[PDB]
């Protein structure tokens, strides 16, 4: 089984095209450099659990996430959560080359991205609520399946 | 290019456990086999385009889209959504086994998990709003990464 192992990276950007749930959950893969991202009201255990609920029905089950020592990631509730589907996890400075340097490239490939898309609609702002899904699709869409 | 192509079937199931959004939206890739579950509050041309605007994002652009008759396929709306896309689309019989078979054999396993997890987490009847994301989430996991 000499293919690649199964670890991730995850965190938080704040997106304003996006309000106003703003807050984008973002994982790598760092194996396929696989992206995704959900879209969230607010930064909390909960919706970092929703979006690895999320990814993990896209990427499957991996072996570690990697984040930073955020509260959202170190609560008991998180902790939990991720024991209860025995994913190893490790923590790590915010900014952590070691751990959240992929992750932070992402984030930067994924507003541009975004904002590019939004310009070619004609939002130079936000972009309207009932459009954001689809927008938000289509931007993983082309940061995967380039 | 031996490998296989890239056709999908796509069509609405009702699931009550899953309301008030008790419309679920799958698509089958008939190739591969993977299953993509959305939850949706009403069958309309919308919510057909918001579903596979995740499919998408989640299995890659396909060649084309395999469903029945009904208006939410064959709306002006729609046709001209999948038309924006490049996404050949080919109706058929509410139960054409020509191309509604694999997805409906899918419906059905996508119930089964669905009330087996719910029951497992002591939900008899409807589940809890809040739940209905990751167990919804995890139901395909299973019926993908099994």
């Amino acid at each position: 089984g000499l293919g690649p192992l199964q670890i991730w990276q995850t965190d938080f950007t704040l997106e304003p095209r996006m309000a106003p749930r703003s807050w984008l959950a973002v994982t790598v893969d760092t194996a396929s450099s696989a992206i995704v991202v959900t879209q969230h009201g607010r930064v909390t255990s909960v919706a970092a659990q929703h979006h690895w609920a999320t990814a993990i029905a896209v990427l499957g089950r991996p072996k570690a996430i990697k984040t930073d020592n955020g509260s959202c990631f170190t609560s008991k509730s998180t902790r939990e959560w991720l024991a209860r589907w025995g994913i190893a996890h490790t923590t790590g400075i915010p900014g952590n080359s070691q751990g959240q340097a992929m992750v932070e490239r992402a984030n930067r490939l994924l507003k541009d991205k975004i904002r590019v898309l939004a310009e070619g609609d004609g939002f130079m702002k936000r972009i309207p609520t009932s459009k954001q899904g689809e927008l938000l699709a289509k931007a993983m869409y082309a940061l995967n399946h380039f």
